């Protein structure tokens, strides 16, 4: 008895838990009310574990103390190239044990511990299944998870050791490219036929050509950037109004840490708003030294501070073209997957780069991954 299967995306900034319920996908808001979760856990002074939407909305206060990202770290060893790298940008702890790049953190009054990546990612499968239980209101014991279509082989399994760890019979481990596909229903298309995913995530950028053939997918090539993310155009946009600011008062607000979270907040909102608005105003009340900031933000001055990482975007397209030796023509579906997708010179972008076809529509880019996961899960739950 697998009970009913939950559907997770366990994304590097953000997860996304879905069931299939009464015959059809429910995508699960958290405790916070959002249908997303952030990939975050904090460890307080006090010795308070926070998972989620509380570990990120307090991760200014706690920098050495609030883990992130650890799917950058999850079935790679400590010695990694790509571990050695990453290390250097993130700003909790990360030692070696037992051939792994272990997360180490104060959990609570000086007290010290360590944590395997998949440590961290099972608190954040914990905080998924018990979304999914208070929505169900009963045990979920089985789950769907996804994973980048270039993870390997330890990638995951260490991704499965994370459900165990969490309570979680992971029964399936797919590819979050198909899952997208599969949320599009392009599952059940007939003949072959080539998929462009193109997945602009909050720090990652993943470019997936999938074949679909009998109901079955293959991945033919994968690029993207692994360094570019939503994250990147919300810092763009706060180095625009920091230097600003200092052009206006003589001040510099980095001095502030409590200044910055604050502008962080506000431009991340404006950013959001841009997506359907011309133009987004920024108020913050005693930003800086009790002086209050109102500045504003057009579409067009954030397409132009982002131009270039917009259209940086495009070159892993035409790599993965060329390594499946096809053209732009041979694309039969584009599937546009992530919140970031939702920015519209990035669809301007990716029409004009497939010289005007129109990509799937219907299904919140930010969901297709654990709404695919969901479908998938709705079968095995029968
Ligand atoms: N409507 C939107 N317009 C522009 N960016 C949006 C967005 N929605 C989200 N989630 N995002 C970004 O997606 C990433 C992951 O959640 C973050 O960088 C969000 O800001």
């Amino acid at each position: 008895d697998v009970g009913t299967v939950v559907g997770i995306d366990l994304g590097t900034t953000y997860s996304c838990v879905g069931v299939f319920k009464n015959g059809r996908v429910e995508i699960i808001a958290n405790d916070q009310g959002n249908r997303i979760t952030p990939s975050y856990v904090a460890f307080t002074p006090e010795g308070e574990r926070l998972i989620g939407d509380a570990a990120k909305n307090q991760l200014t206060s706690n920098p050495e103390n609030t883990v992130f990202d650890a799917k950058r770290l999850i079935g790679r060893t400590w010695n990694d190239p790509s571990v050695q790298q990453d290390i250097k940008f993130l700003p909790f702890k990360v030692v070696e044990k037992k051939t792994k790049p272990y997360i180490q953190v104060d959990i609570g009054g000086g007290q010290t511990k360590t944590f395997a990546p998949e440590e961290i990612s099972a608190m954040v499968l914990t905080k998924m299944k018990e979304t999914a239980e208070a929505y169900l209101g009963k045990k979920v014991t089985h789950a769907v998870v996804t994973v980048p279509a270039y993870f390997n082989d330890a990638q995951r399994q260490a991704t499965k050791d994370a459900g165990t760890i969490a309570g979680l019979n992971v029964m399936r481990i797919i590819n979050e490219p198909t899952a997208a596909a599969i949320a599009y229903g392009l599952d059940k298309r007939e003949g072959e036929k080539n998929i462009l995913v193109f997945d602009l995530g909050g720090g990652t950028f993943d470019v997936s050509l999938l074949t679909i053939d009998n109901g079955v997918f293959e991945v033919v090539a994968t690029n993207g950037d692994t360094h570019l993310g939503g994250e990147d155009f919300d810092q763009r946009v706060m180095e625009h109004f920091i230097k600003l600011y200092k052009k206006k008062t003589g001040k510099d607000v980095r001095k502030d840490n409590r200044a910055v979270q604050k502008l962080r907040r506000e431009v991340e909102k404006a950013k959001r708003a841009l997506s359907s608005q011309h133009q987004a105003r920024i108020e913050i009340e005693s930003f800086y030294e009790g002086e209050d900031f109102s500045e504003t933000l057009t579409r067009a001055k954030f397409e132009e501070l982002n131009m270039d990482l917009f259209r940086s975007t495009m070159k892993p397209v035409q790599k993965v073209l060329e390594d499946s030796d096809l053209k732009k023509s041979d694309i039969d579906e584009i599937v546009l997957v992530g919140g970031s997708t939702r920015i519209p010179k990035i669809q301007q972008l990716v029409k004009e780069f497939f010289n005007g076809k129109e990509p799937s529509r219907g299904i919140n880019p930010d969901e297709a991954v654990a709404y695919g996961a969901a479908v998938q899960a709705g079968v095995l739950s029968g």
